[PDB]
C-alpha cells in the first residue's frame, strides 16, 4: 500500500504534540541542547519536541526525508520538521536539521561542525534510527535487516491490512547470515560510533546523557521480535551500551537503553503480526485506559526516569515506559481475543479501526481540526537545513 502525504494534516500532528507536552507543564532540570538521531517520524520526533517544548532546549535533528517540490509531496517526516522548526523558531528556540544518512561518517562531520558553530556542546543525545538498511561507513557493505524468529519456524494467524481478511501465515527461521545483518543495521555499532566520534570532538557537555530506544515486548511477540533476528540487533545494543557508559565516565554523563511501547510507526507497521497485535492491543488499553502514542510515552520518559528524580528501572540497567503493555491484565486478553478473530468480527473483536486512523495520522490524513477538501501545497521549505 501507498498513503501520499498532508502537509497541513503533519503540521496538525506536531502542533498536537507539542500542545501535549505544554499542557503538562516544563521539564524539571531538563536538557537545554539536545541533538536527535532520527527526529523526523515516530518516537524521535516525539524526542525532539518534548526537549523543545517541555525543556526549552534547542535541538540539532538529523533524519532522512524527500523534500518537497510542486507537485511532487515529500514524505511526511519532511513536513514534520519543518512544521517542528516553524513552532520552534515561534518560541524563540534554535531548531536546525540535517538531511542525510546517519550512518555514514560525513553526516557524523557535518553534525560536529553544526553543534561546534551552533550549539558548541550538546546536552543530550536520542539515538532512534528505524532503518530497513545499512551502509557499512568504512566498508561500503550493505546491510539489509530481517524480522524473522531464530532456531524454528513459526505460524500464527495474521491481517491482511488490505483485504481487511485474517490470513493463515508461516514466517521461515533466519540464517546465522540474515541475523548478523540485521544485527548490522539494528544493532549497536552505530551509536557507538556517534558517542564516540562526538567525544573526541568535544561537544559533549558535562554530565552528557545518550540514550537509544528498543522494544522488548512480552510472551506474544517474543518469537518474531526480542527472540528473532531483530532481538538479537536490541541485545547488541544492551552489550554496547555499557561501552558507552564508561566513554562518558569522566565527562560524568550516562547511556541508558530506553524501552518504549508498541506504537503504530512506518516502522512497526512493516514488523510481522504487528498489524493484529496493535489492534488487539489498542482496543485491550482502550477499554482499560491506558492507550498511549509516541509523544504520551517519550514525555513520560523525559519526566520520570531520564531527568526524574526516582527513574523507572529495571534490572538490566534499562529506564522503562512500557510497563502498561506488558500488565497480565492487558497480555493475557490480547492473547485470549487473538484466536476468536475472525473476518466477520474484525471491527467487533479489535479496534483496528484504530489502528487504520492512526496509520493515516502518520501521513497527515484524518487528523482533527484539517479541512481535507482544500488543495495541498507540498513546496514546503526549511530554512537553514543542511544537506
Ligand atoms: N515503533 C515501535 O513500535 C517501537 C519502536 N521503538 C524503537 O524506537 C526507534 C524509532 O523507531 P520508530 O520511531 O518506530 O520509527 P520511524 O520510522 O517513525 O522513525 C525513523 C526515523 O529515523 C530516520 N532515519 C531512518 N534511516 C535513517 C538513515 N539512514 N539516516 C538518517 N536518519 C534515518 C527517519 O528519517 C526517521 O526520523 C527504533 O529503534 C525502534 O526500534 C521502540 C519501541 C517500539
Amino acid at each position: 500500500i501507498c498513503v501520499t502525504t498532508h502537509p497541513a494534516g503533519c503540521e496538525a500532528n506536531v502542533k498536537q504534540q507539542i500542545d501535549y507536552v505544554e499542557a503538562k507543564g516544563p521539564v524539571v532540570n531538563g536538557p537545554k541542547k539536545v541533538l536527535v538521531i532520527g527526529s523526523s517520524t515516530g518516537y524521535g520526533l516525539a524526542a525532539r519536541i518534548t526537549a523543545a517544548f517541555g525543556s526549552g532546549a534547542d535541538t540539532l535533528g538529523v533524519f532522512f526525508e524527500r523534500p518537497g517540490s510542486e507537485s511532487k509531496p515529500g514524505t511526511a517526516g519532511w513536513y514534520n520538521s519543518a512544521a517542528f522548526e516553524k513552532f520552534a523558531h515561534e518560541k524563540g528556540l534554535y531548531a536546525r536539521s540535517i538531511n542525510g544518512d546517519a550512518f555514514s561518517d560525513e553526516v557524523k562531520r557535518l553534525t560536529i561542525e553544526t553543534i561546534k558553530r551552533d550549539l558548541g556542546k550538546v546536552d543530550l543525545v536520542v539515538y532512534s534510527l528505524a532503518a530497513p538498511r545499512r551502509t557499512h561507513p568504512k566498508t561500503g557493505e550493505v546491510f539489509s535487516s530481517t524480522l524473522k524468529p531464530i532456531g524454528k519456524s513459526v505460524s500464527f494467524r495474521g491481517l491482511d491490512t488490505d483485504k481487511e481478511v485474517i490470513k493463515d501465515v508461516v514466517l521461515e527461521a533466519a540464517s546465522d547470515q540474515e541475523v548478523a545483518d540485521t544485527v548490522a543495521v539494528m544493532g549497536g555499532e552505530d551509536w557507538q560510533m556517534w558517542i564516540d566520534a562526538l567525544l573526541e570532538a568535544d561537544v559533549l557537555a558535562d554530565g552528557a546523557k545518550t540514550t537509544a530506544f528498543t522494544y522488548l515486548g512480552e510472551k506474544i511477540t517474543h518469537d518474531i521480535y526480542w527472540n528473532g533476528s531483530i532481538g538479537a540487533a536490541k541485545k547488541d545494543l544492551d552489550q554496547k551500551v555499557l561501552g558507552i557508559r564508561d566513554r562518558l565516565a569522566p565527562l560524568g554523563g550516562d547511556a541508558r537503553v530506553s524501552v518504549l511501547k508498541a506504537v503504530v510507526t512506518q516502522a512497526s507497521s512493516a514488523i510481522p503480526m504487528m498489524p493484529l497485535y496493535l489492534s488487539l492491543l489498542f482496543k485491550v488499553m482502550k477499554e482499560q485506559g491506558t492507550h498511549e502514542g509516541c509523544i504520551e510515552q517519550v514525555d513520560g520518559l523525559y519526566r520520570e526516569s531520564l531527568y526524574g528524580a526516582e527513574p523507572r528501572l529495571d534490572e538490566e540497567g534499562r529506564l522503562r515506559a512500557d510497563y502498561k503493555e506488558l500488565q497480565p491484565e492487558v497480555q493475557s486478553r490480547v492473547e485470549e481475543l487473538w484466536d476468536k478473530v475472525t473476518n466477520e468480527n474484525l471491527y467487533e473483536l479489535t479496534d483496528f479501526a484504530g489502528y487504520k486512523s492512526e496509520f493515516l495520522n502518520l501521513f497527515g490524513f484524518e487528523v482533527a481540526g484539517v479541512d481535507y477538501e482544500q488543495d495541498v501545497d507540498p513546496d514546503v521549505q526549511i530554512a537553514n537545513l543542511i544537506q
